[PDB]
């Protein structure tokens, strides 16, 4: 059983790679791919609590009690069946989504620990203006999660995805040496870059 | 300035009646405000919409727990601490810590967890027996919910038999922590005048 875990800033290729790549595996091996859409307990805790400001601690709560029940109800059970297991973003992206707002990155760490650390972490290092782009013609409504819009009120939609992919992108590059990140450069091409994608992977034989 | 005072035991163990005793005291002298570990109502729709697909893990109720807990420290509890009032939990962490740690989550996962949280200026531990605890819900009239019986980790079993061998187990970690945690043991079989009076010379103290 093998954990890959995709993370980068939000429109930097993560989920066109990653179905790419369950398309590549699924002819040969046991896949199983999840992206972190959050799921129903993140939902009725959002929709009860429409109303107040909770506080970032809170928001990390629900984040990491929606992921547990993912991971023990479907990542853990196939990675004990033998499956590859790839994630469309992993317990990465709350390191920085909820330390980039004063949680405590080494309670995060804490609060997270009970999950398995991937066999590989690809880090598609993207710039936010290069990234910011491709959902321009993608025709997509521009989420406020992405634009950091509880932190950057003020901003428009774009304006507030630059500085918030930002910070994202520090707290991205500060893991890469202690979480034995692998970075490719997401500036290529989705062909050029997948290829990058199977010849790491392979390698585990 | 602010002083918070927390009340641990085991199901039927007196804190209630303790806590509110306590609060018409100290209420003639200080501003002060009491809170229980009652769940939103959301956490029942989420055990509601759970019994219809899949059992959720000791693992995810203790997150859900302290999900709940986080938002009521950070919107009741810490603001009034910084305000100088007194607050009195009514039970606090330490349940989580027993509560969690008996159906087989890592207790020193959940310190770290719960470790966002104030150390209470003073917990009273009101210690009493599982057999005398279950005399007097017997007594109250009162029916003896699963989650005091410890249905999900002993099911098949009778309330009163689960209640006994569920709060034991309770009993184990708090008197685990009791050091550590510097708990005040109260002997709550005693009486609720008695152990009171005890209470209030502690309180009086401290502030
Ligand atoms: N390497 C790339 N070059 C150009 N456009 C891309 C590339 N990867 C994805 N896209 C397009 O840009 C958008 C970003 O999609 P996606 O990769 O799903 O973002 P996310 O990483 O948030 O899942 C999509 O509309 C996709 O069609
Ligand atoms: N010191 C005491 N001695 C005898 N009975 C008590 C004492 N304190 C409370 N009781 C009774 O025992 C029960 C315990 O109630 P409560 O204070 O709600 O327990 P807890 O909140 O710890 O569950 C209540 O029915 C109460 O009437
Ligand atoms: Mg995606
Ligand atoms: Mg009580």
């Amino acid at each position: 059983g093998v954990l890959i875990a995709f993370e980068g800033i939000d429109g930097s290729g993560k989920s066109s790679q990653a179905t790419l790549l369950k398309d590549w595996i699924e002819l040969k091996r046991d896949v199983y791919l999840t992206e972190w859409n959050s799921d129903w307990i993140h939902d009725i805790i959002k929709e009860a609590k429409k109303k107040d400001l909770l506080t970032p601690l809170t928001f990390s709560l629900i984040h990491a009690t929606d992921f547990s029940d993912r991971y023990e109800r479907y990542i853990l059970p196939m990675l004990k069946s033998g499956f590859i297991v790839i994630s469309d973003r992993y317990i990465y992206t709350a390191y920085a989504r909820d330390s980039v707002r004063g949680v405590d990155i080494d309670w995060v760490k804490k609060l997270y620990s009970f999950a398995i650390k991937p066999d590989i972490t690809f880090y598609i290092r993207v710039s936010p203006d290069i990234a910011l782009e491709r959902i321009k013609k993608s025709k997509r409504k521009i989420k406020p999660q992405e634009a950091g819009a509880d932190i950057f009120p003020g901003l428009s939609p774009e304006e507030g995805f630059l500085k918030y992919q930002g910070l994202i992108t520090e707290v991205y590059d500060k893991l890469v040496k202690d979480e034995n990140f692998i970075v490719i450069d997401g500036t290529k091409t989705p062909k050029e870059i997948q290829i990058q994608i199977r010849k790491f992977v392979g390698e585990l034989i």
